[PDB]
């Protein structure tokens, strides 16, 4: 009804609203109609997509086991699945539509597949999708954003394998260390490298794999941290010239990093806004464009030599905005981001807790001091009084000494005392209950969300392109130049292994279900009431 | 064999550190030095007397859980460093744009977050605003994150 | 009615009964 301007919506609409679903996923469906006599391309995917929309559980389930390329149609159900949850009429049948869970079909799936010359499993996890309009396995997961999937351990495989890239081997943190700081080390066998134009090709393998140039460029901006700070320190100087070097210095680079940030943000595209929301997805990236907007704003101190000093203070902000940043690296290792994520997840209770302590605060010592004085001559002395007060009580009375030299004080210890308890005590205990009870409850949800971020930032430190900072903008400048001058047998091998995968896996499952001991008594009890009555 | 054990690796270190030491009965003119030297090793051998404690019953278990948790405590060395740092300098830069002499800047600035640990005098000068109040929310946040989080962490990771 | 420990039961009473029947 909304597009036009026996039931008359036709395959067009079918086809509009697939599309709305799932965008690039299924966009050339059903290419205004065609010839209805013709037969379907692949009729199995049809019928499971048609069961799936109606909510058809078991007949969906069916459908898909007489289906080729199952994974993929695992992961793309259960997309289609959890969007249809908001949009749900009846709550009722809104949470058995919620009961999906086909993710764990293509979890036992990949799995099973993995078990087996898993050489086959990771091309399959990386194989195009025909039937799923030519997409990649991976993005099907990130639309879903299924993260248990993500949870499987081949993925987890796959992902280092690519972490190390070509290089591979065990790749020891501290022989690394040591490889990279001698460059004549590289050419010697300290780390196992798998298979003077032979020592450039293994030189570009050392510097092309992921840890290598992460590591390379977080060591060099964390360097310009500490070298922006040190300018901020002492070097933030007057209008004099050789001043305003520093400044220069310090922020052509800047404006090099925001030009990467952008490069990095529009040109990972459909449209505009498409890699715009991709951008603002991320929050790190929001940080970092609230650190440039504070770099921005300061660097108007050199515009404006009589308020100097606010600028001054604007760019300690973004020095501390920075500072904040770097901590974005540490969860990436095994250890540290439990840790990290445990403490994010609780880092919502702290604004919360604002309440309760400046309440009590507020009361004890406002009251107090009305007791001690009715009037002030001036505000201020009050001001700086009564402020540091609570806030020196956080942290644990000149002032008050001259006015105690009686009924006022003892209620003043009463709620002192009560008051600790409540606060410091009690919300704290109740705080490292709560972090308990994530840390082993939610400590699945943990390791779930950091393997996550790190998947997320494997693959787009993949994408950092091959190139320093200062060359990256000769590399956007090789890129745009560019642009100014502008097999079948195998994969149908694959798929009969995946089949019979997926065969062998179904009949084991039968088989299991077959000897369940409430299906033994059920039997024997079917069998002692026949032979009872074969016997009477 | 002999390198296996670590307590034998200790006393290595202890028995270098006294030879090095004897080396101030050598040097009158470094004799300072030698003695400070030869006080670290006597903090070695104080350390050394630790490996008859846990032999007891009661007092194992407790020694060899203490023993466990004591890696944590080089990788606590990472926030609570940053975050002095971050918030100490930022606030000396609003403070002060420049000092006559490195040294005692040295010294406030270090003495501040050491400080800070244990939980103003030269800060009392330069008070008596716009940047303290900044400078109160971050401290309560680092509070927070640090000391009741990282134990809390710590506590959980023991009992385990 | 399906309850477990009533299968049980009941399979005792009838193999009971099976075994009078049979002798």
């Amino acid at each position: 009804e909304e597009g036009r301007l026996l039931p008359a919506f036709s395959l067009h609409e079918v086809s509009r609203v697939l599309k709305d679903f799932l965008h690039d996923a299924c966009r050339g469906f059903y290419q205004w109609l065609p010839d209805l006599s013709r037969k379907s391309e692949d009729p199995w995917r049809d019928l499971f997509l048609w069961a799936v929309l109606q909510n058809r559980y078991e007949m969906a389930t069916y459908f898909w086991a007489m289906g080729r390329e199952g994974v993929a149609a695992a992961l793309a159900a259960c997309k289609i699945i959890k969007e249809m949850s908001h949009l749900e009429k009846e709550a009722e049948v809104a949470r058995t539509m919620r009961e999906a869970k086909y993710e764990q079909l293509a979890l036992d799936l990949f799995s099973e597949c993995y078990s087996n010359s898993e050489d086959r499993a990771f091309a399959l996890l990386v194989r195009r999708n025909h039937s799923w309009s030519r997409t990649t396995c991976l993005h099907l997961a990130t639309e879903a954003d299924a993260k248990a999937f993500f949870a499987h351990d081949g993925v987890q495989a796959f992902l280092t394998k690519i972490w190390w890239g070509d290089m591979a081997t065990g790749t020891p943190i501290l022989r690394l260390l040591g490889a990279f700081t001698c460059p004549a080390l590289i050419y010697t066998n300290l780390i196992s490298f798998s298979e003077a134009a032979f020592l450039l090709t293994r030189w570009r393998k050392f510097w092309g794999a992921p840890v290598t140039v992460f590591l390379g460029n977080v060591v060099m901006y964390f360097a310009f941290l500490f070298l922006f700070s040190y300018v901020l320190l002492v070097d933030f100087r007057p209008p004099p010239q050789g001043p305003s070097g520093s400044e220069v210095t310090l922020y052509f680079w800047v404006f090099t990093l925001v030009l990467e940030e952008i490069r990095q943000g529009f040109f990972t595209d459909t449209r505009l806004v498409k890699k715009f929301t991709l951008y603002v997805e991320d929050n790190w990236n929001k940080c970092d464009m609230v650190a440039i907007f504070l770099f921005i704003v300061g660097v108007t101190c050199r515009m404006v030599p009589s308020v100097f000093e606010a600028g001054r203070t604007v760019l300690a902000i973004d020095f501390m905005v920075f500072t904040l940043r770097l901590i974005h690296i540490f969860a990436i290792h095994k250890q540290l981001g439990p840790k990290i994520i445990i403490v994010e997840r609780m880092m919502k209770d702290v604004f919360f807790f604002l309440f309760f302590l400046s309440v009590w605060l507020v009361a004890y010592g406002v009251t107090t001091q009305a007791l001690l004085h009715p009037h002030d001559g001036r505000l201020e002395w009050i001001f700086r009084r009564v402020l540091y007060r609570p806030y020196l009580q956080i942290f644990g009375l000149d002032e008050i000494d001259e006015a105690r030299v009686l009924y006022a004080n003892w209620l003043v210890i009463l709620l002192l005392v009560t008051f600790l308890l409540v606060t410091n005590v009690l919300l704290m205990n109740l705080l490292i209950a709560m972090f308990s009870y994530t840390f082993q409850v939610v400590q699945g949800n943990a390791d779930m969300f950091w393997k996550f971020q790190r998947y997320h930032l494997i693959v787009e430190y993949h994408g950092r392109p091959a190139l320093a900072p200062p060359f990256i903008l000769l590399s956007h400048l090789s890129l745009v130049l560019k642009q100014v001058f502008r097999p079948d047998p195998v994969d149908q091998k694959i798929i009969t292994w995946e089949t019979v995968q997926k065969e062998n896996f179904l009949s084991t499952m039968e088989k299991r279900r077959r000897d369940s001991e409430e299906e033994v008594l059920r039997k024997t009890a079917h069998r002692v009431d026949l032979i009872a009555k074969y016997i009477g």
